[PDB]
């Protein structure tokens, strides 16, 4: 099955998921000089005051911080979006070294990591129905750079020892994702896809301009996770990022001058 190795990594995904070579794949390089300011874009509305995290999961590709999405409790709206999108999970992508890890790039710059907050359009009722629609998901992407620690991330880091290997989960209640957000909500937006199989072309991407800072110690604990299951040969969970894909016939719009 798919992964991030030599034999099963991004460059192979198209064999099982031909949409890998589609017209609206993600991530992309954001060319800041050609992304045009769009005055018609709205401020993004991130309403996470009632978010109810439940659990953290090692799915063998990343770890997912999961939310109760059975009511409108943590929603993303505004920005480029029409309607209301409910938070279901967040996860990250990261590198073996601080010089790579992000999926999106900014003028070809790779950040150490990228956080993806995944939301589904309530007009489709559930996640599985939403991913079948071109406006089904809104993913908020946030770059991580290594410097100062992110206090709000530390709860996540400290639980990772308990989900070292694929298929492990742990209770993870009361975690507030507001602690993961940067000061500014300036963003770029474009139409794209999931960045893992099945690579469905269902996402409005909203990539924040301002990275968060995490410490070397924090990212080092991401890199102690394992792709393998308990008791199998250890292969560190690192470089679980898809590289930039062709922009094709897309425009990247900026919310800011
Ligand atoms: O389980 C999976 O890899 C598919 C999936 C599910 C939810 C979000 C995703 N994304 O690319 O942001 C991908
Ligand atoms: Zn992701």
């Amino acid at each position: 099955h798919w992964g991030y190795g030599k034999h099963n990594g991004p460059e192979h995904w198209h064999k099982d998921f031909p949409i890998a070579k589609g017209e609206r794949q993600s991530p992309v390089d954001i060319d800041t000089h050609t992304a045009k300011y769009d005055p018609s874009l709205k401020p993004l509305s991130v309403s996470y005051d009632q978010a109810t995290s439940l659990r953290i999961l090692n799915n063998g590709h990343a770890f997912n911080v999961e939310f109760d999405d059975s009511q409108d409790k943590a929603v993303l709206k505004g920005g480029p979006l029409d309607g209301t999108y409910r938070l279901i999970q967040f996860h990250f992508h990261w590198g073996s070294l601080d010089g790579q890890g992000s999926e999106h790039t900014v003028d070809k710059k790779k950040y150490a990591a990228e956080l993806h907050l995944v939301h589904w359009n309530t007009k489709y009722g559930d996640f599985g129905k939403a991913v079948q629609q071109p406006d089904g998901l809104a993913v908020l992407g946030i770059f991580l750079k290594v410097g100062s620690a992110k206090p709000g991330l530390q709860k996540v880091v400290d639980v990772l020892d308990s989900i070292k290997t694929k298929g492990k989960s742990a209770d993870f209640t009361n975690f507030d994702p507001r602690g993961l957000l940067p000061e500014s909500l300036d963003y770029w937006t474009y139409p794209g896809s999931l960045t893992t199989p099945p690579l469905l072309e269902c996402v409005t991407w909203i990539v924040l301009k301002e990275p968060i800072s995490v410490s070397s110690e924090q990212v080092l604990k991401f890199r102690k996770l394992n792709f393998n299951g308990e008791g199998e040969p250890e292969e560190l969970m690192v470089d679980n990022w898809r590289p930039a894909q062709p922009l094709k016939n897309r425009q990247i719009k900026a919310s800011f001058k």
